[PDB]
């Protein structure tokens, strides 16, 4: 057992837990503590019931307190000289708030923190970096996962053997499996060519044909769907119990191909075609939510991808930098009722993601997800810069370049009333000679829209399949809500996680990196032709307003038996 990897992994889950508690002010850890200073070190004194915690803190570039992770936390009465685990600190906080703990899921958060530390230790210990740079960058994005989130590495439903095979970090390949779906009971994308799906499963077509013939069924009546081996074993026999009885779905115990997981365990990589990914259902619980893409989201992603391509034609900045993944080739089960809203449909789908050909025929450019750059590891920075000897001025110049192209592209989209979900996992940067050449968008199912701006530019609204006269996350009814998903995902999570990584790796101040980010944002907002009636509101929300919205990730996990939530935190752009 690698004891260095266990201690390193335990310290990462503790740091993410304490920071996540401080950002959301869980049990008044900030608001009901006193700021003091013992021997040049700022401390939160959290006193409650009869216990006391001393947290070493520093005022971060988000204008909130963060855990000074170099210094140890002091719990009054704890005589143990060993490092604090995240599970122990959580248990201490829960026992200090007996009134609150009642209505929280204390038991499984404690278990999830233990799992997160165990599985991350495994992945640090047995990290096997792939030879292909894009596959390798996806391993680092998977290793880091959702930043400032202590339960990110917990994958509920996965047994210990499932972690070993499906986690991208360990570099183990696995086959796909087959389910015959009757042609009468399925739909597909408007421009989805069946030839491409047939090409996927063609090696086992003859074996599948024989298996159906030993059952009184004909392959001419069915379409062969790839199924994830976990989805195949644990989910499909139950969710399609009646459909399997009626011979509408047939689970063929076939195995074909050789697939690695990406940053997502749903989007799979064939090493023979590493820019042609296969997305399949994997009904497990990541970040407290059941990882399930409903069939209507793929129909929405088709309408969204269509809008994104119109803005790339229209805008000068988007034409230069932005490319998008083709996700139009998708197939899904469809019950005889023709109710696309049914949750069942999401468990039996297949979606082909074609990355731009320009990249796949360029072996010199390195495709790196912005999630991968948040990983506390030199590998990707040394590859991009082209040297081990990375100076302070090198990485600052590199961050300025990433922040300039990202914030220009993001705000250039937003002026028209369109906002892709731009956390680190959905956007990739094409690096060449240490500079950002291109941005590559993927997962287009959550492109948010502001109708008044789309109407002002005379753009057709995406024909989103949504519940009739009911509010949803896709259509934002005011500018505060529209800019919230930029302020949270793009700046406070994505860009700040890259700042957090660069500080850990190269010792550059996060304050100097935030000043660099702040100035780029001011330059972009000033030079974009906003709808003139709303220009003052854009400036107010970002720069002048005393609060920013913050996406809640811990408090939902305490409430779930998955609630959505924004709360107010201080404006990082404000100096006060
Ligand atoms: N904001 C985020 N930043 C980084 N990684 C994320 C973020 N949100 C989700 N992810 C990860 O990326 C994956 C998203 O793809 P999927 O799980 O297939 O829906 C999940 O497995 C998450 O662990």
């Amino acid at each position: 057992q690698n004891h260095t990897a266990v201690n390193t992994a335990q310290a990462i889950i503790l740091r993410d837990l304490v920071d996540a508690l401080l950002f959301e002010d869980i049990a008044g850890i900030v608001s009901n503590s006193e700021i003091t200073k013992e021997n040049g070190q700022t401390l939160l004194i959290y006193e409650r019931e009869t216990q006391q915690i001393k947290i070493p803190v520093y005022f971060s570039a988000l204008n909130m307190f963060r855990y000074e992770s170099s210094q140890p936390i002091t719990i009054e009465g704890r005589v143990s000289k060993q490092p604090l685990t995240a599970a122990e600190f959580w248990q201490t906080i829960a026992n200090m708030n007996c009134d609150l703990s009642h209505e929280w899921e204390v038991a499984r958060v404690e278990e999830g923190l233990t799992t997160a530390a165990t599985q991350l230790a495994k992945q640090l210990s047995e990290l096997d970096l792939a030879s292909h740079p894009f596959v390798m960058s996806e391993q680092f994005a998977s290793l880091k996962d959702r930043p400032f989130h202590p339960l990110a590495k917990e994958k509920r439903g996965l047994r210990e053997a499932d972690y070993q095979v499906y986690q991208a970090e360990l570099n183990q390949s696995f086959p796909l499996m087959v389910a015959a779906v009757k042609k009468t009971h399925m739909i597909h994308g408007d421009t989805a060519n069946i030839d491409e799906l047939e090409n996927l499963t063609v090696p086992i077509k003859e074996q599948a044909t024989d298996m159906l013939n030993d059952q009184g069924l004909s392959i001419d009546d069915y379409v062969l769907f790839p199924v994830h081996p976990w989805q195949y074993q644990h989910i499909l026999p139950n969710v399609f119990a009646t459909e399997i009885s009626e011979k509408l779905v047939v689970l063929l115990p076939l195995k074909f191909g050789d697939y690695l997981s990406s940053s997502s365990m749903r989007s799979l990589i064939d090493i023979g075609a590493p820019y042609n990914h296969v997305k399949v259902p994997f009904a497990m619980q990541s970040l407290g939510a059941l990882r399930l893409t409903p069939t209507r989201y793929m129909k929405n992603g088709e309408q969204a991808e269509q809008l994104l391509r119109q803005l790339i034609e229209k805008d000068e900045a988007l034409a230069k930098y932005v490319m998008v993944c083709d996700e139009t080739a998708w197939w899904s089960y469809m019950g005889q009722d023709n109710d696309i809203f049914k949750d069942q449909l999401g468990h039996l789908t297949v979606q082909l993601r074609k990355y731009p050909e320009v990249l796949a025929k360029n072996d010199t450019q390195q495709l790196v997800s912005m999630a991968a750059l948040a990983a506390n590891d030199r590998t990707l920075y040394q590859m991009i810069c082209g040297k081990d000897n990375i100076s302070k001025n090198d990485v600052m110049t590199l961050f300025e370049d990433i922040a300039q192209v990202f914030l220009k592209v993001t705000l250039s989209f937003m002026q028209y009333g369109a906002l892709p979900e731009l956390h680190g996992q959905n956007i990739l940067l094409s690096f060449e000679d240490g500079r950002v050449q291109k941005c590559v968008l993927r997962d287009h199912d959550t492109v948010r829209i502001y109708k008044p701006w789309l109407t002002a530019h005379q753009l057709s609204l995406p024909k989103y399949v949504v519940r009739e006269d009911t509010p949803n996350t896709l259509i934002n009814e005011d500018l505060e809500t529209f800019f919230a998903y930029f302020q949270t995902l793009a700046v406070s999570v994505n860009l700040y996680a890259i700042i957090d990584a660069i500080q850990d790796l190269f010792g550059v101040s996060e304050h100097e990196l935030m000043s660099l980010l702040k100035q780029i944002l001011k330059n972009e907002v000033a030079t974009i032709s906003w709808v003139t009636t709303d220009q003052l509101a854009v400036r107010h929300i970002l720069f002048d307003k005393q609060t920013w919205p913050f996406k809640q990730i811990l408090l939902p996990l305490l409430y779930q038996r998955m609630p959505s939530g924004l709360t107010t935190v201080p404006n990082p752009m404000v100096t006060y």
